[PDB]
DNA sequence: CAAGGCACATGACAACGGTGTTCAGTGCCGCGTTGCCCGATACCCCCTACCCGTAGTTGACTGGCATCCGGGCGCCGGGTCGCC
């Protein structure tokens, strides 16, 4: 029963490929190097900090995207090494 | 014939005889309470074969696993659907 309703929310996300992929770490980069920034004691302009703040929260947005799609992928292999005690 | 003079013995007189006593001291030779001298054993030391925790492994490799019955009865009780 739950392992159903799981699978329904993984439901339907949009697969990647290699451009989106890619483009995808770009923008993680982007956004990890904003945050760098960020973390960065040196005073920051306020707007130039919000700019830094949402480029990270796309990333984030991006890293989700990642796993949502690779899910899929992941239950494959957990029903390739399931059946040996653990649930 | 009576009174006065000499022998032997005699009332006491201490001091020896000999033995068993008073202190007292110190041992004599049987029973006890603690000194040896060791010997062992508990407590520190160093390192090392192994036990246990963590870090990676670049063709790709994108949804399981189901259940499946001959009770059987019987009721309660409520939920959902039907009626209108």
């Amino acid at each position: 029963d739950p392992v159903k309703d799981y699978l329904k929310q993984i439901g339907k996300v949009p697969l990647l490929n290699a451009e989106q992929e890619v483009e995808l770490a770009k923008r993680i980069e982007a956004g990890l190097f904003a945050e760098d920034k960020l973390a960065n004691s040196d005073k920051l302009a306020p707007k130039l900090k919000r700019e830094l703040e949402i480029i990270a929260e796309d990333g984030r947005r991006a890293k989700n995207h990642l796993l949502e799609a690779n899910l899929r992928l992941v239950v494959s292999l957990a029903k390739r090494y399931t059946g040996r005690g653990m649930l």
